[PDB]
């Protein structure tokens, strides 16, 4: 399990020195709980409850798949183990749920709202710290796809690593032997002009920072006309309306961190008997 | 330093395999850089920020204190240190710091909308995975105080706990010798009845679970009648604006964990020169 | 599971590089053996030996629970597991199954002198390092109760702390608001008029520190009048003898953390048979 | 380095969530620390200490070294840093303090009542969990000598190794060859015949459990006389009352492991000033 | 800093339980030494080594850059620093200094015949445990470049994938919307007509497995016509005599991991003086 | 257990941010798989893999034992899991296989080329940084035997330790009671003369290193002559070439470190069906 210590340190900063619950209990013995919701919407950190509850010694009779959507007063997990151990589990699981399914949800909108099966919806490396994973996996039970998920994974560069390089084509050359070479290069561009010193130079991949639809489709021409072989994002704020109106800039894929740093939690609660 | 680990880890999610900048790199110097906001509000995880920094050997030259306001356009911070070591950090610092503040600043505005200096505000277990210390230190930086840390910081419980109990009295007397000398029992009420066999039993708080004023008064003022040295504490949803109408139902302090599961980040970003 | 990680570096300091023994066994085989007394004593150690056997691979036959009394010769545990593994668990296992019960057995020792079912025993903050939690676990089989565990357990003020306040009362106060919702306050004093003072200023919890049984009785007394829900606890060298006078003195608890810093090994040992 | 890690572990499990004066705490500033002794006896734990102050950014002013000897009120050390921390670090680097000189001491009484420039004394494997290199260090200190410290250290038979090797001096032929190069092996022994065998087997060093001073004697001789280069330690329950007696008897070691798990906490305390 | 934690452990192993010579050692005392070549050969190690020092508190005095030629009898490092502690990082200094430029040295000897400024020569992912970074990092400083370092870096698919793949091209196609965004797919292909499918399917980089130069030079040819941009690199037991007939050949990159696998340690010492 | 760690390790190094053929794979499944060699020699590794393939739950169906031999061709292992998983593990359990047999592979060659079943082959301390106990764990198998593991398990003093000695056989004399009463000392030697010296100083092992087979012959001779239990190490740049030669001269054992600082991967590959 490559998520097995995430779990394992989510549960002891709620746990400190201990429960203190299970310090009172007299005689324990072995019940079961479900896991309503309280508003409708996806689900998504199936995975990790179910990791967290196998590594608690908590057996997980029911479950709604990932990806799956739900309505209120709905039964997501039927889990039964012993009694002080399901309390003590009880918070660290409806947390982590929680989260990744309101990032979900959250994104599940963003998906409808962009109508479309030719174009990509991207995250951004906009996460909160210790959850870079954790949060992807959610972006992506939503309906979209993973931009990259660190600095190691393709080398994507800015106006900030270049206003101090001269002749950018040849940059771009002496990376490529001093880089992995299964290694992307994609550039972040603020105008058309830049578009071109960019594909001529050989970038991978080339975005689009705040820029209206008729400044991105004078690239995304430029683009079909030499240089197709060239991905195209779109990448600026992008709000869940100003959104489909790119889907049409005849762009590969359009990236919205918002998807992340703007999800708030879903309602939910465990219950015993 | 006891969050020294929580950055290192922060910064490995997202360096991975190693920056793959560095490698194309050619001769790396020493620049500055700040972190202007684009979005007015408050300011929290300068502790975190600044722990980060000097484990990078990254200079902290200006730094604008925690729980401090600021307006868009505004400097955050004056850093300085190697270029290359300037970019791996950048990321994992706005993030931090974002999130950190956008709880800070969700946290502010349910402050004033209080609008008292007799009540508490309090927050909840309900945090993110791996952030229990990171986000209550954040509901902090806005005005508020933290309610319990963990699970190990004060035996409190609710009904999924009595609903196999016979005598409460009794119950809270023979927990107190097999608990530590220094935790207080709060106990979770969902009607006027209960609030009285709580008291009566011991209890050292008694909450309100999704209760209207005039069903808390009723204890709020069965309090101030016989047992008097017993705080009181309002929580059950407590929108950001039916809040102020409960700092008035007389009770000591009132818990909004939506303080911490619904605030976004906050734009901020960072500029070399 | 919260004990894993404990057991796991109690096992790795003794292997170090790896046992030599299992280098030249020829034939492992499996076997059974047993752990016994060679002295008297109360059992502690349970949780801990279980998990370090089912943790190893070697099935526990039968075990004594924790808290019981046993003589000299008496059989305390059978084991069965390859013999090699045996050998290695060996002094990991008996090691702290006499460490532990030998606190809980001089903890005992001292229960009785105390004699009473209306005043606890309390160990104190002064732990061996490392083993905190561990040896706190052993006082309570040892028929007392533990005081706080940390730090941030709950707030406790001694000279040290005082030397650099003015006006106590009008500290504790803006000090709520900064303290964890359910933490309680406790001041150590060295006489009357500074027992009084704590009260007054709203401490939760005074400590008679090095005072005469007749100056308790006094800080006692004047407790039961005019602040009837405030602890209080005696403490500073208390002995075997001169504990039980205390107990009789209208005093709350009795914190003798001689119980730990005090208390040496019980004598056991493991055969094959 | 070695042993910060000990450290920032003995650390953490007090601090816990966080310390809690630090919160109430208004303004921190530097300030002086001495750690007084409160009762007499031998200095150990410098090396520790020294690191836990170090590594926790306190300045250590003046100390005493390992192994001087100290009488009460005696100012131990001088320590400066900034006034919360002190305090954080206050109980720890006592509990050690204590905990390493407890031992330390009770050793130095056998090495007095040992008195012989020429036979070692030697602790044991019976240690604390997790302290196995704290407290043979403590040992040290004492004045006495260490035996192996772990399983990896050196090979040791005891009869339950035996119990199932028919020929022994080929078995011990037959393990060097396994065994790292450079490891010595002793074979505990309960008679003059056994300690006859295992020498012509080639045992490395031979244990003289539990036998009489006279059958010691015996041994040392048949040692002296045919097997010159072979090493003796006489163990068992050992005693003050019997140390010089078995001192005198041709043996190169007295092994008793009564040194640790049966010392206990020096009382010492720090005071601000 | 990432490599701390590498070297830590690889001094931990080493100490084990702690130096032994630090304990007869009388007194310490700053002293110098130097690292010295024993054989020619390029130096590697310079990033890892001077962590390693700075770490423990050794002053680094001289040193030759990473990817730098040495002949025997050459001072490679001029030290300062304890002499206890000099001895302690001793071996594992060297150790390390040998693996890392002995993998870099071998590396020259293929980058030589190899000759060409076209082609590039690549590792791969047959690496010794836990060294993949390490050793990646000695291929840089053997004049070569590295293929990627992970399975998350970039997707490659050889016949164990595909032998459960129906219709490839298909395949290709429903993947990149689970992919992250910047990868590539590469494909292991041992034949021609394998090579056309794969490309065709939309392979970013194919494989020119266990294939005569021909078979290359056609699998070549064909792409510079149909697929243009497309990447191909050959592999599979490529020697020091045959890899350079492969340069000529029009294929983008070569990979003989034995540059890793197949390197040893080059001779080097360290001298007082 | 032990390694479990050292694997665990291993993985996450590969693994990275994740796999991401398990991202694009459509419906996972159980298979076998076979390890098939390419290379003939001696299987080392047993141990680790069992531990590897139980600890990611694949099942191991058949196994060779460490120390047989293989031909080409030879089926090695069968496994059998989850088709994804097989994958991610595939790699990692070739490597290090391969390093593993690698080094017992080249071992058993000066085994066989040494040739006596009364002197012993040894390694050294010169290993891979993070693998000193799995390189001698290699080494053991291909028939040779381990020397010490680290600094901890004896110790040794070169000429460097020396240069301050005035007076070895008091150095000697009065540091046996500091180092723990287990250990052996073995000093290097140049010279008949050292080594007639470092003997009467009490030595336990005598180095003698580079010297004509002659010397060594000398110094055999003195040992069996005046000082039978002293135990003889030959060691310098010793090869196939030479090993015999030496075998032939008196001394205990022949020391080559370039058993391990020389070996290479064993070709070998895996296989579905
Ligand atoms: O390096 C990454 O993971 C990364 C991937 C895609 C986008 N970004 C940055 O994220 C910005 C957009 O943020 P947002 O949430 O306001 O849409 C974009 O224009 C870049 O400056 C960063
Ligand atoms: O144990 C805790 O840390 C804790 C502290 C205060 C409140 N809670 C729970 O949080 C609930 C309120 O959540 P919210 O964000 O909708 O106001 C409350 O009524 C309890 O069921 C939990
Ligand atoms: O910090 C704590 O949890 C704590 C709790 C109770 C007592 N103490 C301290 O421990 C002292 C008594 O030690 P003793 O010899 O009675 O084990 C007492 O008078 C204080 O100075 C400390
Ligand atoms: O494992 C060791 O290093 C070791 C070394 C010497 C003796 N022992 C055992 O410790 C026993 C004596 O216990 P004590 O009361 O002197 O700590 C002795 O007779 C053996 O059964 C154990
Ligand atoms: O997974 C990788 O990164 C990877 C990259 C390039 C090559 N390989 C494998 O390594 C093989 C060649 O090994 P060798 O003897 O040329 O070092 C090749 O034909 C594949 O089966 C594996
Ligand atoms: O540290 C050890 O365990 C150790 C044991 C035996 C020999 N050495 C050193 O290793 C040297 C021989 O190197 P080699 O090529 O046989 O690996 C020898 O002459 C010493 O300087 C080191």
């Amino acid at each position: 399990m490559e998520i097995r210590t995430f779990l394992e340190r989510a549960l002891k900063e709620d746990l400190g020195h201990g429960d203190l619950f299970e310090r009172v209990l007299e005689k324990d013995f072995k019940a079961t709980a479900f896991v309503r919701a309280k508003q409708e919407g996806v689900f998504s950190g199936e995975k990790y409850a179910l990791e967290l509850l196998e590594m608690t010694g908590i057996e997980c009779v029911q479950t709604i798949k990932d990806k799956e959507r739900f309505k209120p007063k709905d039964a997501l997990m039927e889990i039964r183990g012993d009694f002080s151990m399901l309390l003590k589990v009880e918070r660290t699981l409806l947390n982590l749920l929680q989260h990744s399914s309101g990032i979900a949800t959250l994104t599940s909108r963003f998906v409808e709202a962009l109508n479309s099966h030719k174009v990509r919806l991207l995250d951004t490396r906009k996460t909160r710290p210790l959850l870079r994973i954790f949060e992807k996996y959610s972006v992506l039970n939503g309906g979209a796809s993973n931009h990259r998920l660190g600095l190691d994974d393709a080398l994507m560069l800015k106006d900030t690593h270049l206003r101090h390089v001269k002749d950018l084509k040849s940059f771009l050359t002496h990376a490529r032997k001093n880089l992995p070479f299964t290694a992307k290069i994609e550039i972040e561009c603020e105008s058309f002009e830049e578009a071109k010193n960019a594909m001529n130079a050989g970038a991978d991949i080339v975005m689009c920072d705040n820029l209206s639809v008729l400044e991105t489709k004078e690239i995304a021409a430029y683009r079909d006309a030499h240089y197709p072989f060239v991905l195209l994002e779109a990448s600026g704020n992008i709000s869940l309306e100003s959104i489909n109106a790119y889907a049409k800039s005849g762009v590969d894929a359009i990236s919205v961190g918002a998807l992340i740093h703007q999800a708030t939690f879903i309602d939910m609660h465990m219950k015993m008997a």
